[PDB]
């Protein structure tokens, strides 16, 4: 004879992203703010500080910039749109996405038009199981 | 009396200090059996999952020695070593080690594993296995903390534009200031009272008030005429004429002055009305002029 | 040849009528880059202030799409809708709405606000902000138009 009692616990993985300077993705920043020029290339990468399962891959469902820290802002400049980079901008190139836990997107700096002085970066990400999904998105031009 | 005072024993474990008697024992807080069987706590970590039970509860339930096992016996329980009341075990949050499995659906993944409890190696009467699971969301919001302050080469060119507010005044008939006139000319008698008011047809800012710096009448339309009969002199009405009364001036955009009719002395048949006005900012100036008799 | 003749296109926008070819395009009048960057016009209203630029000039400067913003983004540019050549925006002549401020001195008040220009949401090379201001006199002459004809015995 055995007694079974159900127990459940809500949890949360750890996810973070870093701003690298070099094209080799070497040194993260540590200051609360940085200064840059338009010609400077903004190299950024994402990482999992925990749960680095080999079969969980990092897929950028969409990334965007915002003038303010608050993510829910109407003024969004999608840099990655629904698993693919935004076209009509040659400076947007992603070396790796979905291959492994190290997701990096490269783009050169921009400024919001208006009185907005500060620019923030936000992203949404979907962990992909390599067992079932290919997790290597492929795309081309839109409807036209 | 190996230890002189209470600090050796746990804060949760109450210490009975007495002459000739010393020990620390639980209280009603961790006392009962059934709810203790219902008692537990869980913690889902980023890379590990922990389950723990109160050692006092286990001792009260008769389990002087506590044996905690999972689906894989290589995992064994041990003391909390952070808060001594609990006893806890750890499981890496993966599939394959310690017997843990991966339950996945479209929304978010989940990890499930079982905890086995017993007083000894063998189980005689009851075999309670605690089935626990942690849910890890598969979609989550992430924000880059470090903001950016880009630099751009901007061109500044100055531009200026001369403008003009709109100002007008009206001749009302009634003391209530109700109907303006529309004809190019009017006819009146001396006994008739001439009620007039001024208005801003635009720019009705709440902090801009209307102040009559001076008002005067002229026999002709041309303002620059030597023959002026000042009705309001330097922000105040002209004295020595009881018929000159102003209900409001500087209070708001509606400036009204009341005076009964007059005629210029001479061949002058027509009389005109002109005024000068200063818009007053309520933030700084009181804009409520006050005055009395002159030098004497 | 959807439209038979020239009247559809703007008077300022010259219409090229030809057999087998039809369109309307600008001329030397609105052609150059630098002076066009120097080109503008302003209008100070009783209760509103307007700034506008020639749409042809913007098209010639490569800004196929025109984004006009002020110190407050709730204010957005739009077509003139009176003379189609211009594109203009409006600002109420007060302090607080649309980010406008009030600069005041003893002689007369002044209103200052900034206009931001760009081809898209982001700015890459040049960020030109047009600083404009209107001066409203604080003392002015007012004359009652309707004269009077009093009667006396
Ligand atoms: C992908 O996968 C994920 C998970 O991996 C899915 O998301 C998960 O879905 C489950 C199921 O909905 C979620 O669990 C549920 O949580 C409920 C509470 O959630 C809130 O409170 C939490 C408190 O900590 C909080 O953390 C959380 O964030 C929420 O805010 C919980 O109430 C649910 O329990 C009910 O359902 C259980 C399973 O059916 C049931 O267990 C069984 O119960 C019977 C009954 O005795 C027992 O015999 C069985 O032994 C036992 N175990 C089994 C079957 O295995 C519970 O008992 C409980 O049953 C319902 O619960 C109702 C309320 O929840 C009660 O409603 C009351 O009813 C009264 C009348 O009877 C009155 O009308 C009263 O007004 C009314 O409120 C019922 O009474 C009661 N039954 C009975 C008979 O009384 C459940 O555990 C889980 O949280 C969620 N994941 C996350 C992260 O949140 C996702 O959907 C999947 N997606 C896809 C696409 O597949
Ligand atoms: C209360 O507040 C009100 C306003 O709110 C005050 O009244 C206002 O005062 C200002 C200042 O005087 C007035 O603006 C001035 O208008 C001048 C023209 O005005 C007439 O023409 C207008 C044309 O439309 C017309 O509408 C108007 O009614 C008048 O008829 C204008 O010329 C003035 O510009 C000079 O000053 C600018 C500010 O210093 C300066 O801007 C800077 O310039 C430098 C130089 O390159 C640049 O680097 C800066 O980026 C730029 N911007 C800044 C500093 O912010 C202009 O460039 C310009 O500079 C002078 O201008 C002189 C003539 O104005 C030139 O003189 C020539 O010089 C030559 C030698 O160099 C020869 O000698 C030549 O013969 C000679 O003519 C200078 O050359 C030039 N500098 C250089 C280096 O070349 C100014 O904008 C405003 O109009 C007025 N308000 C109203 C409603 O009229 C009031 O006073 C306040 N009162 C109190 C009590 O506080
Ligand atoms: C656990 O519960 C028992 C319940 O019996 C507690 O014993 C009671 O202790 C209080 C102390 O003031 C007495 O007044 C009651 O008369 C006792 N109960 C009975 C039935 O006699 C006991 O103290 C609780 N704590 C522990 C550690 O056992
Ligand atoms: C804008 O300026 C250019 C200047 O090149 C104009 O092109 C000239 O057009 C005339 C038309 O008779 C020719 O004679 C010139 O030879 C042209 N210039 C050159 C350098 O070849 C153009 O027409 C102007 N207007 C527009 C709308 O572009
Ligand atoms: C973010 O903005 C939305 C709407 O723009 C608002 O409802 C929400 O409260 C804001 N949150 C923060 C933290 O600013
Ligand atoms: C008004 O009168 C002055 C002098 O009396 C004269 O210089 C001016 O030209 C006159 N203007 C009109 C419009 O009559």
């Amino acid at each position: 004879s055995a007694l079974n009692i159900r127990v459940g616990g809500t949890g949360m993985f750890t996810v973070r992203m870093a701003l690298f300077q070099t094209p080799s993705y070497t040194q993260p920043y540590q200051g609360s703010s940085v200064t840059l020029s338009t010609e400077a290339f903004l190299y950024v990468g994402t990482m999992l500080d925990g749960g680095d399962l080999s079969r969980f891959a990092l897929l950028m469902t969409n990334c965007y910039a915002t003038p303010s820290s608050n993510a829910t802002d109407p003024l969004k400049y999608f840099i990655i749109q629904d698993r693919c980079p935004h076209t009509r901008d040659s400076t947007i190139q992603v070396v790796e996405n979905g291959e492994s836990s190290q997701g990096r997107f490269s783009v050169q700096m921009f400024r919001f038009a208006g009185n907005y002085d500060l620019v923030y970066l936000h992203c949404e990400v979907y962990l992909c199981d390599t067992m079932n999904e290919k997790c290597k998105p492929t795309c081309s031009g839109t409807r036209f």
